[PDB]
């Protein structure tokens, strides 16, 4: 199972708060950064295109786009 559970939880909270946009110029930033390191950390594991990093990569990218579309569009 590895540490997918942790990444799943944190990722879920980031996506939820990002999709809902509680209303904080900082929150959005924290998500973009956190997500960036998440995908970069998962892709550094080993499998550049592993099946596990696939999901995290997709969700992460989505979150980043949303944040940019909220305070950069």
């Amino acid at each position: 199972m590895g540490s997918w559970a942790e990444f799943k939880q944190r990722l879920a909270a980031i996506k939820t708060r990002c999709q809902a946009l509680g209303g904080s110029e900082a929150e959005c930033a924290a998500f973009e950064k956190e997500i960036a390191a998440f995908e970069s950390e998962l892709q550094a594991y080993k499998g550049k295109g592993n099946p596990e990093v696939e999901a995290l990569r997709k969700e992460a990218a989505a979150i980043r786009d949303e944040c940019q579309a909220y305070r950069h569009n």
